[PDB]
């Protein structure tokens, strides 16, 4: 039992200030990793002494706290399991760190290997005197293209003593890229002594580079490179294999064959892919890359002991937080309970093939294969092509696939119609035509006598640099990527529908390579059968364009349709898929819910804050209605995730699009379900989805249905990023009631007695969704990790994403339990915590995956330069906060409820 001894300055406020210092360290460690190279991130913040120092005083904290709070004298368990869920794996992460170690392994068909070379770089130094054959010794050095460090080193080996200083180093390119050249000064005994060292790259230390000198000890060795650990079996592998999306490029599976040889004679075979992992002898490997020739794998091994420890300890966190998601008492009962007792030749065919809609119910499910490797209906693939060209989402009164028909169909009309959009005045008047952008048209962009006017600006335009682009050089690639499209259109290479022949790849081919395949084939059945296709076809639409019959060229279309039932293979979708697409994209939700969100949001605030001025509650009969209405829509809303689930056959949140979406439908969620009770919160709910659909559809984000990277295709997808974005729905939620009470906070005047109220639910209403968003955002973090100790091959490496969600857990850990140590103000400053809270959640999602380097980059893109309109909105939320200080004094612990409480 602990005696409070004047070292026991252990309190709540020295919690606190250790969560700013680690969370502060982690941040500045961050931006040192984009500004410097990862390996000066790693110095003075991952691996210094210090950041130790901090963890183990983090832990004592910890128990002390507890003891001193009488936790185990009251019951308290969950509080003291949860809690020691971190004392557990913080000992599981000093275990990997110091016991724990990591390296790479390079493997070639038939080649039998058993020996691993390490990532990091080491210094290695050997003696040998006529007595005492060798000692050796190895030195690790943080040192590169970007970072210099001397070394400093003092040790005595054969019994003597021996210093080590280190210069500087250049990177001359003698032949091995760079062969890092250093110079070096020792003293051995009393001899001194000035050298030059070399290396190779992230490659063996080749003799050439050792350099031996023998003046005091005897005979010395020096090297500088990467080390070599010898494994106590061998492995051989028999094969290397990967699959690409049959049509594609794309790699959809890494895959190794392999072979385990040890005195247990008998091999042992297994074999690997990108998210699975092999586990013998106490070492661990996993699959990243291969030799470009395609017959050569690249393996990652972690010997990590502390594996146990640590997934003992997310076991502990995950059961400590469902406990007090549902105990009986703690906070979120307390609040519960709390606020359970508040109140609150034909150029005129346009309108000729718009009535087409005969052909087109059948010429809308033709299968093709898109060149991603996944089969699409042509409905979705004549919208996205469409909606490319011209930004609008009909040209005319014609539809898509009226439009992408008649192009296809007479492309001596449609390359002389203007359509493909453009937005730059320089663009358009460098080709010559009059300033109104006005979708110029294809055969504007070349002359007869020209070649393709744009050719000479994109080649200087592409590859000078995506973040300070031009006005004008900015449409220069986006047209040329248009003028692409259209070509694709126009020369019929995008149809790859009519045959499904079995010759390549499993490539469907287009028209004309068909026709010459059959051709080439003595498939001439075949070459004539698509000729008779392809007349018919035409004719049928010359007479749909000269009279309106269109029976010919449909009843063509229901014939390239049974030839796909009839040579396609297992790729062909079954009926209900293309239904299910063609219903998503006619009947789209995503583009319809954000304004009737926004709009009901508004409304709804307006009536509870008329409501909430005066002293009279609100109607039962609004809440009713507008509470039904929101669930209508919240079901119609996850009606659509699950039709995008089913037609993409993966998670639908993969590619930062569908993640908006999941983060719309988590906030959503969060006010139709769990508060519901409260006018407020399913204002607050709702006004984040309408907002955050309303982000996704500005058009930056690519929304078309792709297929996953092999890395994605754990199962663990379903877990990790579900738990982790719903996190952001209750923390959204938390920053927008924040706004709402500082508004009240402005609002009161002392004549008022609901406001005060209403402020003191709002506290604790916001508290208690933020204890939910936190630990979801825990325990989808720890998880994440139990994945990406398959996937990356860590469970923790401090990449950029894994430290700033601990910056989050951080800094909302010090949001919630500020309540012990600030009294009086409470209502007032949680309310501004819960506001600024918020930046560090934007910025785990948006700077992280756009101005931040990571490997988690299954959601990224391109970095824009941060619009000052973000630092105003900041300035305006200081402001307001600054402001409500003003009325700042209103305790928690008030008393009379109705008249107040
Ligand atoms: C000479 C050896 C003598 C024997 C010593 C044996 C060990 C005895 C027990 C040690 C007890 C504490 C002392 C150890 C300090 C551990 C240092 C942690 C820092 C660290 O490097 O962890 C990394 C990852 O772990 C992680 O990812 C941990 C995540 C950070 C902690 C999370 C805390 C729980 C969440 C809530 C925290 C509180 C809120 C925070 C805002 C390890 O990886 P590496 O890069 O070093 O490995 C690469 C080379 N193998
Ligand atoms: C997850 C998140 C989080 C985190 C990170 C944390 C972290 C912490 N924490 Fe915590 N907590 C919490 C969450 C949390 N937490 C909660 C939720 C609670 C409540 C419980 C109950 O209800 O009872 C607490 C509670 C609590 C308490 C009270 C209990 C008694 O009875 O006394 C204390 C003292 C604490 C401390 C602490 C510390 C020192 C730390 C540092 C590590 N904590
Ligand atoms: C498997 C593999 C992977 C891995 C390993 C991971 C790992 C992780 N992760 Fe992850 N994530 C993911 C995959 C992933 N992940 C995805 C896919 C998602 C969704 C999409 C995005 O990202 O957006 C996420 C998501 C997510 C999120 C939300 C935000 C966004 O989204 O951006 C977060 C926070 C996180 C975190 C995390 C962490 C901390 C970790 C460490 C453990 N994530």
């Amino acid at each position: 039992m602990m005696n409070i001894i004047k070292t026991l300055f252990c309190s709540m406020k020295m919690v606190l200030l250790l969560i700013g210092i680690y969370a502060t360290a982690c941040g500045i460690a961050t931006f040192i990793e984009k500004y410097e190279g990862t390996l000066a991130a790693r110095l003075w913040v991952y691996d210094a002494f210090w950041f130790e120092i901090l963890h183990i005083w983090l832990v004592a904290c910890l128990i002390g706290c507890f003891i001193t709070s009488k936790a185990w004298q009251r019951k308290k368990y969950a509080s003291l399991l949860l809690h020691a869920s971190f004392i557990v794996i913080i000992i599981g992460a000093g275990i990997t760190r110091y016991y724990g170690f990591e390296g790479l392994m390079n493997l070639r068909e038939g080649q039998s290997v058993n020996f691993i070379s390490t990532n990091t770089h080491y210094i290695f130094i050997q003696i040998k005197n006529p007595q005492g054959d060798v000692e050796s010794v190895r030195i690790p050095t943080y040192i590169d293209e970007k970072v210099n460090h001397k070394i400093n080193q003092h040790l005595t080996f054969f019994g003597k003593p021996l210093t080590l200083h280190t210069e500087e180093f250049t990177a001359k390119q003698v032949n091995m890229s760079e062969l890092f050249i250093l110079n070096a000064s020792i003293d051995f005994l009393g001899k001194n002594e000035k050298t030059l060292i070399m290396r190779d790259g992230n490659n063996a230390p080749t003799k050439e580079n050792i350099t031996m000198l023998e003046i005091e000890g005897y005979k010395i060795f020096l090297a500088w490179g990467i080390d070599n650990i010898a494994l106590p079996f061998s492995i051989k592998l028999k094969k290397f294999e990967l699959e690409r999306y049959p049509g594609s490029n794309s790699p959809a599976s890494y895959t190794s064959e392999v072979e385990v040889l040890d005195g247990q004679n008998p091999p042992l075979p297994f074999r690997i892919f990108m998210n699975n992992v092999l586990d013998y002898g106490g070492y661990r490997f996993f699959q990243s890359s291969y030799h470009p020739d395609e017959k050569g794998s690249i393996l990652s091994v972690n010997n990590d002991p502390g594996k146990t420890p640590t997934y003992i300890g997310y076991a502990m966190l995950i059961l400590g937080v469902i406990w007090l998601l549902f105990d009986k008492n703690g906070r979120f009962a307390t609040l519960g309970r709390f606020l359970k007792t508040q109140k609150f030749d034909i150029p005129s065919m346009i309108k000729a093939l718009a009535d087409t809609s005969s052909l087109t119910n059948d010429f809308d499910r033709i299968l093709v294969q898109d060149f991603g490797g996944r089969i699409k209906p042509m409905h979705t693939l004549a919208n996205e092509y469409i909606h490319k060209l011209t930004q609008q989402r009909t040209f005319k009164g014609l539809n898509p696939s009226q439009v992408f028909l008649g192009m296809l169909f007479y492309p001596q009309e449609w390359q002389s119609i203007q359509m493909i959009a453009t937005k730059s005045p320089k663009l358009r008047q460098i080709l010559g035509l009059d300033e109104n952008q006005k979708h110029i048209a294809y055969i504007d962009v070349f002359t007869p006598q020209g070649q393709y006017i744009l050719q000479n600006y994109v080649e200087a335009a592409n590859l000078k640099s995506p973040s300070l682009r031009d006005t004008f050089e900015k449409d220069v690639i986006s047209v040329d990527e248009r003028i692409n499209y259209a070509f694709l259109i126009y020369t019929g290479q995008v149809l790859r529908i009519f045959p499904d022949n079995k010759s390549p790849n499993n490539q469907w081919l287009y028209p004309l390579q068909a026709i010459s395949s059959a051709v080439a084939q003595d498939d001439t059945k075949k070459a004539k059968e698509l000729m008779q296709i392809y007349k018919k076809f035409a004719q049928g639409m010359q007479q749909g364009i000269n009279t309106h019959n269109w029976q010919e060229a449909a009843q063509a279309t229901r014939d390239i349709r049974t030839f796909q039932q009839n040579n396609g293979g297992s790729l062909l979708i079954s009926p209900a898929k293309v239904d299910s697409e063609i219903w998503l994209n006619l009947y789209n939700p995503f583009y319809q819910l954000t304004y009737p969100y926004i709009f009901i949001s508004i409304v709804l605030f307006i009536i509870v804050l008329v409501g909430i001025l005066k002293n009279t509650p609100t109607r039962p009969l609004i809440h009713k209605v507008f509470y039904i209405l929101l669930f209508a829509l919240f079901i119609l809303h996850t009606c659509g995730l699950g039709l995008r689930w089913y037609v993409s056959e993966h998670a639908p949140w993969s590619n930062a699009y569908e993640s908006m979406l999941y983060i719309a439908w988590a906030a959503i969620l969060s006010g139709v379900v769990f508060f519901r009770r409260s006018n407020l919160a399913l204002c607050a709910s709702s006004f984040l989805a309408g907002m955050t659909l309303f982000v996704a559809n500005l058009g930056d984000m690519d929304p078309q249905i792709g297929n996953l990277m092999p890395v994605l295709k754990s199962y663990w997808l379903n877990i990790h990023v579900s738990v982790i974005t719903a996190s952001y729905g209750f923390l959204g939620l938390c920053f927008m009631l924040g706004l709402i009470t500082l508004i009240m906070f402005l609002l009161r005047n002392e004549k008022r007695s609901q406001v005060d109220c209403s402020i003191l639910s709002l506290s604790a209403l916001n508290e208690m969704s933020m204890i939910l968003g936190l630990f979801l955002l825990s325990v989808g973090n720890f998880l994440g990790g139990i994945w990406a100790n398959e996937s990356w091959g860590r469970y923790w490496g401090w990449d950029s994403k894994e430290t700033w969600a601990l910056i989050s857990i951080g800094v909302y850990a010090i949001i919630l339990h500020l309540r012990f140590v600030v009294p009086k103000n409470f209502p007032f400053i949680f309310a501004s915590a819960s506001v600024i809270g918020f930046f560090s959640v934007l910025m785990t999602y948006f700077g992280v995956n756009y101005y931040l380097t990571g490997m988690h980059s299954y959601a990224a893109g391109e970095a824009e330069p941060v619009p000052l309109w973000v630092e105003l909105m900041v300035a305006g939320i200081i402001l307001l906060i600054i402001i409500a200080s003003r009325k700042r004094v209103l305790d928690m612990p008030h008393l009379h409820h109705h008249h107040h409480h």
